[PDB]
DNA sequence: CTCTTTTTTCTCG
DNA sequence: GCGAGAAACAAAGA
């Protein structure tokens, strides 16, 4: 998942399990709590859960006064409220107990991770990581994104899937903003010009928060509607919507990368 | 049978 | 520092 999918679960996990207190906590692959899971294991187990944050594609887990527990679910992680009777499922790795149910994380691939870390920390841990601000026009500031698109040589789109110049964009809607902007995906950003980056920051912001609107693109966040309105993502060989043209795929920095030639000239 | 396809971080030259 | 390619992993499709 990218951002709006991440918000839409962190919406309907605060709406749910706030107040929970967890009873237990299990795991059959441990190995995706990075900071330990006996150790996770020890401090959660009886703590109830105060709130769900998030950052760019991070989850974050607020329980009790002290702790952050820090989920990414990178390619294909899933969660979902069960009943304690539930079955366990082929690709289920970690369960949080409550009284009354549980949330389970699965995981096809495996990569998803857990890290348990204090809660004055957690900014550290951002910072650490060189997260960009969050895609708001309170926090997505254009002048020093300006600044940052002239001193490099990279290419628009391995920049933005970076997180170092705005937090949340992946492969999905990164193809979806170079094209609602106009802009090659290859376009190396010291050439584009100041009212090609206003559109850009604007598009950036407009897309991600038109998609969180409509639930993400599609357990829990799985009812979005953000795919009926994708106009490059998975469109091989259709039609663009600034019409003519049919939409290509190529690899850029090892992703599958759609546009529309015409639209997205250098 | 092989090869390619679908977030983050590391290795190598 | 850089970028390309690979690594972590599983399944489905060509
Ligand atoms: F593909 C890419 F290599 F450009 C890339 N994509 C994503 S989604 C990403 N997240 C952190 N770093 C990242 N690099």
């Amino acid at each position: 998942p990218e951002l709006p999918e991440v918000e839409t679960v962190r919406r309907e996990l605060e709406k749910r399990i706030v107040g929970q207190k967890i009873i237990s906590i299990e795991a059959t692959y441990p190995r995706m709590v990075l900071t330990g899971f006996e150790q996770l294991k020890k401090e959660l187990t009886g703590k109830t859960i105060q709130g769900i944050s998030r950052r760019g594609k991070y989850l974050i887990f607020e329980i009790g006064d002290d702790f952050r527990l820090i989920s990414h679910l990178r390619m294909e992680g899933k969660y979902r409220l069960a009943t304690l009777d539930a079955p366990r499922e082929k690709h289920d790795h970690l369960t949080m107990k409550f009284a009354d149910g549980q949330l389970i994380y699965a995981d096809v691939r495996k990569f998803g991770t857990w890290e348990l870390i204090s809660t004055d920390q957690v900014l550290p841990y951002f910072l650490k990581k060189k997260i960009g601000p969050e895609p708001t026009y309170e926090d997505f500031d254009e002048k020093l994104f300006r600044e940052k698109l002239r001193k490099s040589t990279k290419k628009i789109k391995p920049y933005l899937l970076e997180q170092t110049l705005v937090a949340g964009l992946g492969n999905i809607y990164v193809d979806e903003v170079l094209w609602l902007a106009k802009i090659h995906p290859e376009k190396e950003t010291n050439q584009l010009i100041e009212s090609s980056i206003h559109l850009l920051h604007d598009s950036i912001i407009e897309i991600l928060q038109k998609a969180i609107k409509l639930g993400g693109s599609s357990a829990l966040g799985s009812t979005g509607k953000m795919q009926n309105e994708l106009q490059v993502y998975g469109k091989t060989g259709e039609k663009c919507s600034r019409c003519g043209a049919e939409i290509q795929k190529i690899k850029v920095a090892g992703r599958g990368t759609h546009f529309c030639p015409v639209c997205q000239q250098k």
